[PDB]
């Protein structure tokens, strides 16, 4: 088994007023969470970042902002970073995080059905709670 | 279903340097693409143009330039140029060329705010990928 249950792909600018308090909560609640090195810089590599994650990590978590989305990545990673894996079971679950359907619709991944989180309509707690659900 | 994949709505004045090469390039990439009748000038109707283009592709782009500022088209008529699908997505991608963010607010507020495809942050070829991505995931 991977030492790590979830790792969160994220911007670096939202780093400090978000992903490390979901990060808190969630290792509050039981998870191991690992973040630090997943901090995405304009520069950096998005499929290399999420393999890593994914080589040692039993879901990934990628937090879907205006800045992650600002990076500007290649649209086709991106769309694949929501592909179901053959076995039903889902390994990247994103969450959107102060976005508008609108503002960010030329690049608006492919994902699945109500398979993403939205801290528009839940909060920390609500969405640690499902994610432990889907840990347990 | 559609005839064609892409249709590029831009002003005449880009129709020979940059809508061209970038015809070729996505074509070059297996993308069905058509913008001969979809050149713009002052007082066509942007509005129209946009609604057969996407009567007959399956996604649109257009090229955000200064020339295709410079038309002054009325707020009305841009109106279209945003419509969202169901998926979230809006069929028509815009991409930004040799413009200014504030130019682009100045020309229409809502536009300088919406992400969009940038020829000074990525090449030709880059943004081929990415619509050809488009185009089949």
């Amino acid at each position: 088994a991977p030492p790590h249950d979830i790792f969160i792909s994220h911007a670096w600018e939202d780093k400090a007023d978000f992903v490390e308090a979901l990060a808190h909560t969630l290792r509050a609640a039981g998870a191991e969470v690992w973040y630090d090195d997943f901090s995405l810089r304009p520069g950096d590599s998005l499929r290399r970042s999420i393999d890593k994650g994914l080589g040692s990590s039993r879901f990934g978590i990628v937090v879907l902002s205006t800045h992650f989305f600002k990076k500007e990545w290649p649209q086709k990673e991106l769309d694949g970073l929501f592909q179901l894996e053959s076995s039903g079971r889902s390994r990247i679950l994103p969450i959107w995080h102060k976005v508008s359907k609108d503002e960010v619709a030329s690049f608006s991944p492919t994902m699945a059905d109500k398979l993403a989180f939205n801290t528009s309509t839940k909060s920390v707690d609500e969405i640690v709670a499902d994610l432990m659900a889907i840990i347990r």
